[PDB]
């Protein structure tokens, strides 16, 4: 049985929820304008909502930056700890001279929020930072064009860029490690000339920068030559070491791949990606029992691309039967009466009736707030509540957060079959692949719109819809209707596939990044499909391809199609 236990937090009338939402954008503006009296007025009678939590977090970031520590401390207490923003925590700890968070924060080599950046600078100046990690972060910031943050951290460490010591040497290395300098045909020659005067750590990082550029540019032989000159691989950033593994993977250097993975931080080693590829390396080198152990570890990581591939190496196929019963209908009803769930449903329903996309976004935030810390039984109950109300993305959001109790019909919902199936059939494309793409693109939100303007269930760009419409006799504004969106997106899947040697992996990459990019990422010889996917240079497209194809495997099982292993779906990407 699933438990019937549901929360019973105080509910507020719909009028109150809508009134609070009416003031929400103005409260965020008041934060930006430093109108503390207006922000306090908004919060004074606010419900215990994501609206209040969001405003409070943003206010606290501003209060921390302006050093209003008395008001900061008072408002910080009012956040639920799981709802405190990262930067807010950094400001809070800093104000108490508590640098506990620095040991883990300093391992980040990229941009951090201002409060956390300053926490690290303060720890550095008090001698509370590991020197190896601190200088690795300075180098990471230099290589990531965060020169001001790199400069300020080096000064806090007592070796400023203008001081003639270590900091000045790290800054001078930009002639090799700079964003454009690393691309120069002479970068490796320049680094080789100055190598003698560099420390072990400086040399290792700089070869890592050059290797990373070549690897991400898919110049695999040169990438491996440069990465081979890295004497201390733990000096590399996470991105650098993953791109070393990717080059070794693409070259099928199984021994070197296993060696690189063994130098990764443990968090990277335990990721599905590197558990699976280390297992494949062990298999390729005849270490069969160790491969099996790693495949089992990767398969236990959830419902993701590499967990599915690892299961297949163990002889396990996807099985989409639920391992729990349906939630009882009384619990599904009573879940909607909880005050925080009700608030989210109120904003969702009013976003539909009023055609208010910003209100819908806040309804999502209220849902995530309301379901935070739910156990698995409550997650599965709330997932059905969301589905019944048509809040499709939040049904998936809640169902996908379980670990043990699996409802595949709520993780892999399939609304709109009377439209999607027909359009997919009409262009001869796999309907499970189409559903897998929709799940990733829009989570079944008909009005979804990305930051760059991609529109609808299938997230087609307006510029693309204009081209499509001119080819298949449509008006470009049909992009904004569900049926026209699906017609355009399915046609574009098929057309992109035709332009890319009729390969579904290339087509998935090309849908997101353009066919020109998908073809640039090919090699002069064939690539195993999962190797192509893992070595896609664009991080967004790399994640996209793996998620779409894993989704497709789950949809195909639910749809009852003749079985296609995920490894077969990935197949072989052809040579250019």
């Amino acid at each position: 049985d699933l438990s019937a236990s549901v929360p019973t937090r105080p509910a507020e009338p719909e009028r109150k929820t809508l009134a609070d939402y009416g003031g929400y954008p103005s409260a965020l503006d008041a934060v930006k304008q430093k109108n503390d009296a207006a922000v306090a007025a908004y919060l004074e009678n606010a419900g215990d909502s994501a609206m209040a939590e969001n405003v409070r977090n943003e206010w606290l970031k501003s209060l921390g930056a302006r050093r209003q520590w008395t008001l900061f401390a008072q408002e910080y207490a009012k956040l639920e700890p799981a709802g405190r923003a990262q930067e807010v925590e950094c400001y809070a700890d800093s104000s108490r001279n508590d640098y506990t968070r620095a040991a883990e924060l300093v391992k980040n080599t990229g941009k951090l929020p201002s409060g956390c950046t300053k926490l690290l600078e303060q720890a550095a100046a008090s001698g509370l930072l590991d020197g190896n990690d601190a200088w690795r972060r300075v180098r990471g910031l230099l290589a990531g064009r965060q020169t001001t943050d790199a400069r300020n951290l080096a000064a806090a460490l007592g070796s400023p860029f203008d001081g003639g010591t270590q900091g000045s040497r790290e800054y001078a290395l930009l002639n090799v490690i700079g964003k454009e300098a690393r691309k120069s045909p002479n970068a490796a020659a320049l680094l080789s000339e100055m190598e003698s005067g560099l420390s072990l750590e400086q040399r290792s990082f700089a070869w890592g920068v050059l290797g990373h550029y070549q690897s991400q540019n898919l110049n695999v032989p040169a990438a491996l030559d440069y990465y081979g000159k890295v004497a201390d691989r733990r000096q590399l950033t996470d991105d650098q070491i993953e791109w070393y593994a990717r080059a070794a993977l693409r070259a099928r250097r199984w021994d070197e791949l296993a060696s690189v993975i063994s130098h990764m931080p443990e968090k990277l080693q335990k990721s599905p990606t590197w558990l699976y590829w280390l297992a494949r390396s062990r298999a390729a080198t005849g270490n069969t029992q160790e491969a099996e152990k790693l495949y089992k570890q990767a398969a236990a990581t959830g419902r993701n691309f590499y967990a599915v591939l690892a299961g297949e190496e163990l002889g396990r196929k996807i099985d989409t039967r639920n391992n729990v019963p349906d939630a009882g209908k009384n619990s599904v009803r009573r879940m909607a009466e909880d005050g925080a769930v009700k608030r989210a449903l109120v904003l969702f329903q009013n976003s539909q009736s009023a055609g208010d996309a910003k209100m819908r976004r806040q309804a999502q935030a209220e849902w995530r707030f309301a379901t935070r810390g739910f156990d698995e039984d409550k997650l599965l109950t709330a997932a059905q509540t969301a589905f019944d109300h048509g809040f499709y993305d939040m049904a998936v959001n809640s169902a996908e957060r379980t670990d043990r109790k699996l409802n595949y019909t709520l993780r892999y919902i399939s609304p709109f079959k009377d439209t999607v199936i027909r359009h997919a059939q009409n262009v001869n494309v796999d309907p499970a692949w189409v559903y897998g793409l929709i799940r990733q693109e829009s989570r079944f939100v008909i009005g979804a719109q990305s930051r760059v303007g991609a529109q609808g269930l299938m997230q087609v760009m307006p510029a693309t819809a204009r081209e499509i419409a001119g080819k298949i006799g449509m008006d470009a504004a049909q992009l904004y209707t569900a049926d026209g969106n699906i017609r355009m997106g399915t046609w574009y899947m098929a057309d992109t596939k035709r332009r890319l040697q009729n390969n579904e992996v290339l087509a998935t990459a090309g849908y997101n990044a353009g066919p020109g990019r998908a073809r640039r990422w090919q090699a002069d010889t064939p690539l195993e499909g999962a190797v192509y996917a893992e070595t896609i240079p664009f991080s967004e497209t790399r994640d996209y391809v793996k998620k779409v194809m894993a989704n497709a495997a789950y949809y195909a099982a639910l749809f009852g199609a003749p079985h296609i292993p995920l490894k077969q779906r990935m197949g072989i990407v052809p040579a250019r």
